[PDB]
């Protein structure tokens, strides 16, 4: 029997097979979950990518900044899962911060229009997806979002760290609302993962200094982590999301679970 | 001798004599500081209010959402303090969250345009003011912002709590930039204060439930505070800001000082 | 298939069928784990209680304050599980604070001899058990301890809260040592549970005031928990421990998982 | 006028002129405080050291593990300050952890007798001095203890980090008790300071590895600190204690003020 047997789970955030959501989606399918997938912009590309998952799943378009996509979401999910059925899980694996607010651009040089777009996609949309999906979720259900520990400041992350701090606060309010439906809301704070944006910065796309800074963060993370940290392996992160989606953490809500090799609990 | 003798300090946030900034400005002046004041919108009203302070101080217009006011700020401050002079301190006592994002309106019913405006004024502007003023600040200088503990969710505060969570993260990045100038950046987390907006909610402006919830927050705050908490007295908060503006906390930066009667350290 | 199929798990802390450890042991067994149980003092009583579990399990004597019991632990466990076999998990569900240090006695009136005994059993023993068992634990293994959120002070808990603060720090160092063996170390922060000591205080054993204070803590806990909190149900806590014992949280170490209905994330 | 003008302050923890308490005592005297000093064991040595302070002050013997020294403390202080007078400040700058629980000895190899002595001196004694001195403290008074951030584990510190975690919890309970007297209780979390024990470990007294670990911690601290960190300068730490002893932080209790150059707010 699978960890997610009989559970209907919506998974957002798939762009490539390197996406954390792809690995969440693959592990949930191996664990017997029935998926509904959401994608943004490059729908032709994600269709080809989602065809690489172990099982077939409906693919729905969802731009979190689009009010019409959100207003129709619940109805579109119902048509995909069939009338009389509700979701048991929701995975928010969405984030974006323009290069003006994250990378090499000075912290003070990020224009608010760009910071605002980043906070809309990365923090406010966790509340927006919860508003749209809670009326179609079963009691005992679970909403999971992806977090990057923003308790301490660090180089390059800049406005993304601010957006993550806003997301942590949003998660605590979403828990109050979701609790009325018997639904839990939690964040998984993952260690750094070699996704396309991460591979670009380490590889030198943002220059020598930025690459050296992220390489130092990765090296230090693995050193600090009592059990080590492998940036090239999204599996432990995907497994943690599936633990939260299961019925095995039923008294955890408005919380953060750290899937970071324990690096945040160690100074040196 | 005064705690702030010979120091040039910019104080933003004065609207009425109930404003936390008014009490900070009054305590700073009693302590021998030379002030520069900034005000938004009702300049005629704030001129009459600033005439009630113990000493005369220049009043400059500053709308934090206005890029032209920001771009000219340093130049306008220099003309008020005199050429060759720099500020030893900056007080950010600015906050705003539309009623759609704070109050009786459900957490999910706040439109992003309103949330975005609130975060711009309440969080991003701490960075925007630091960007404008750091080139005109002396080493040993101090930037102080006002916060309301957002570590745990609570009724009615809603998107303001999300804005305060974003501000705490902003302060940690401001500290990195300000450190290059030998300047400290900190937040003062005050307990609830009976300012105009607070007096309105307790008084019943937002209805029976909202008034009851805020009364319960206040009552509980005073109960958990080992030294109690007087919501009608802004002096202990003003004194704490002045301590951070002084040379008496010289190794504290990117941090939060709680002027809350110790309420946050107690469960019951 | 069970969540804990094929895993050998040591479970300490059983005294009655109300013990949190009893519910952890019962859930682990339903999930296909092979248990080794440890008990203190009343072995005849605990044998009768352990006979009430779904499956038979060896019972070993372990007084954590007894260096001879500690020195022989690994050898005695090996004889119970069979030569060539190792443990996949350890559950530390042990705690004690004399009434001078927890209850109605003023915080200042607890003698150090009593405080010291409480910290030995409640905090130091987590490290002492990890020292004794790590040489007989498999890579991928898990050590779990029971905690009660000590981040904020509260009435009556007194020196137990100080012991829990020490335990949280111990867990972070245990993680460093356990990481060398590929073993994770975590704490489960449970909400209040109606165990024998808890039922006594609520029931009036320590007088009118102490009973009223604990009733107020319980009532408030259920109020702040977005998903509520049932003090008479240890199952959600037992399930959370089993999640940490499983392979489903493999990148979490030196950490705390809150099985508290989300109460700690909410102010009111 | 001085920051501590007219204030009677008890300062414990002077052993050499490198002691953090020596610098607290020197700064408080420059700020016009009237001191009462306490010393342990080497009274002849501390007399010669205390003679190097800017002003004369009574020296009282105080071993925190000695019940008779604590029972007579208040009476002995009254005789030194004169009948009819009370203290306005108390500085706890005491700490000890045997080499078995801090340094090169493995974390698991510290015997409880040694850990217990370390917790008695470093954590329990903060409560013991508060019990003895609160009946002779004025309203508006302040108790300050020295802390080393124990939120994250680190090499060598070992059981001292555990004792500091216990101290942080003790401080929160002492605040509840002190609040009944109108007295605040806070901790100052200092960055690393080149005291005799610190100079010995960096210098190589505990071997090559331990020296390299502490040198790395110091180097990293200064790097992480937005305003830098000078381990050879206790003045910023002494100034922070004097800020807490003053009337300038009157609504802060059961709290921690970080005098660490802001290093704890930055990851890298
Ligand atoms: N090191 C890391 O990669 C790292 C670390 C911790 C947490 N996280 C978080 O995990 C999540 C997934 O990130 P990832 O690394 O897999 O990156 P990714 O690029 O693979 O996924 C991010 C996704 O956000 C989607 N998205 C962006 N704007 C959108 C919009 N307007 N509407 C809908 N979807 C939109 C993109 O299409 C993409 O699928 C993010 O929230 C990220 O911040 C990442
Ligand atoms: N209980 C409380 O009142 C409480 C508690 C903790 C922290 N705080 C924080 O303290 C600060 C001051 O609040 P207050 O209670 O004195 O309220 P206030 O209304 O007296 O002051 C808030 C100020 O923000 C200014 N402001 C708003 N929009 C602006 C803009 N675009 N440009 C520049 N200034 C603008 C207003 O003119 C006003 O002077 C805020 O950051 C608030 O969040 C308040
Ligand atoms: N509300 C609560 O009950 C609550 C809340 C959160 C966490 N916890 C923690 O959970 C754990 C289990 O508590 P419980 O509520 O099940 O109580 P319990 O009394 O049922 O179990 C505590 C156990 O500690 C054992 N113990 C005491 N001294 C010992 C010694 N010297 N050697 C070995 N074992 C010894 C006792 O025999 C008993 O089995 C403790 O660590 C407790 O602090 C309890
Ligand atoms: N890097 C550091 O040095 C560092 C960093 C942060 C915090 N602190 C803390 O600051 C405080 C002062 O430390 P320090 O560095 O000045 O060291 P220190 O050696 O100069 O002072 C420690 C003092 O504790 C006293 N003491 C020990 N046992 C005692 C007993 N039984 N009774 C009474 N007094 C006793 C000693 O006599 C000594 O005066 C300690 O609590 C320490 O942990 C130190
Ligand atoms: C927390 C995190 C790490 S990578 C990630 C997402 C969802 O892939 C991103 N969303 N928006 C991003 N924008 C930018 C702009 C520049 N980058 C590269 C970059 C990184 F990928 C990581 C750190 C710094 C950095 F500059 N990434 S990266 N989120
Ligand atoms: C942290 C805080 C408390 S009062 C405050 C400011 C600066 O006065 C505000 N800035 N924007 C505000 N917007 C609104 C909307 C509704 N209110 C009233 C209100 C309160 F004043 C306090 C709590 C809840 C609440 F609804 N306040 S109030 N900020
Ligand atoms: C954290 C916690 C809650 S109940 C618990 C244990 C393992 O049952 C205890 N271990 N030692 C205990 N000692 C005492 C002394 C007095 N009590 C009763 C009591 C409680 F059970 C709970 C809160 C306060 C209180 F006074 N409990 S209770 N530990
Ligand atoms: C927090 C801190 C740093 S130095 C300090 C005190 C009060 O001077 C100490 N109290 N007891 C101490 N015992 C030991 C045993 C060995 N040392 C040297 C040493 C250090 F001084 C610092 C880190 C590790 C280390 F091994 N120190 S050091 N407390
Ligand atoms: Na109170
Ligand atoms: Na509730």
């Amino acid at each position: 029997t699978g960890l997610l047997d009989g559970k209907r789970i919506l998974v957002s955030g798939i762009i490539t097979d390197s996406s954390i959501a792809f690995h969440i989606a693959r592990v949930a399918q191996e664990q017997g979950a029935q998926l509904v997938l959401t994608g943004f912009d490059r729908l032709r590309l994600i269709q080809r990518i989602t065809d690489r998952l172990p099982a077939k799943a409906p693919l729905l378009e969802l731009d979190v900044q689009n009010e019409e996509h959100l207003a129709s979401l619940a109805g579109r999910v119902t048509e995909a899962i069939g009338a009389g059925n509700k979701l048991d899980g929701v995975v928010h694996s969405i984030g974006f911060m323009p290069q003006t607010g994250m990378g090499i651009n000075p912290f003070f040089d990020a224009p608010y229009a760009d910071v605002s777009k980043g906070i809309h996609i990365s923090a406010y949309s966790y509340a927006s997806m919860a508003k749209a999906l809670l009326p179609i979720m079963n009691p005992g259900g679970s909403i999971v979002g992806m977090d990057f520990d923003p308790s301490r400041a660090m180089p390059a992350y800049n406005w993304m760290t601010v957006a993550k701090s806003a997301l942590e606060s949003v998660n605590r309010f979403v828990a109050r609302e979701a609790g009325k439906y018997g639904v839990r809301s939690n964040l998984v704070a993952a260690g750094p993962i070699r996704t396309l944006a991460m591979s670009a910065i380490v590889g030198g796309a943002l220059g020598e200094e930025a690459g050296a800074q992220i390489q130092l963060l990765e090296e230090g993370w693995d050193q600090r982590a009592p059990i080590g940290w492998n940036m090239k392996d999204a599996t432990p992160v995907a497994k943690t999301v599936c633990a939260l989606l299961s019925d095995w953490l039923p008294a955890t809500t408005g919380d953060i679970i750290y899937a970071d090799g324990g690096a945040h609990t160690q100074l040196l």
